[PDB]
């Protein structure tokens, strides 16, 4: 309900910053690459 | 052994080492920036 | 409605992640610093 359910929302909400931070991670990996070659 | 008080806790505890990881992102960023800009 | 053995076992799987993307960020980290005093 709001317990149980409560504990499975929150671990799914983590997991959707978890792929933003990928996400954040690959654009800075982009950004230092840049970098890099110019 | 499967105890839900303890799945609470390190859900917790795994949502702050999200923040700090966040901010270091932000760390990250801004050295990049000073690189782009220097 | 809620599988708890499921949530323990999806909490782990996050935790592996998150270790990984520290890991990740201190590869970039040192890719910047190669890049900063150069
Ligand atoms: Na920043
Ligand atoms: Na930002
Ligand atoms: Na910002
Ligand atoms: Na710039
Ligand atoms: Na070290
Ligand atoms: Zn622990
Ligand atoms: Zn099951
Ligand atoms: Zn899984
Ligand atoms: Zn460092």
């Amino acid at each position: 309900d709001v317990d149980i359910e409560t504990l499975k929302q929150e671990l799914l909400e983590l997991k959707q910053r978890y792929e933003a931070q990928q996400k954040a991670l690959a654009v800075l990996e982009q950004r230092v690459r840049q970098v890099e070659d110019q």
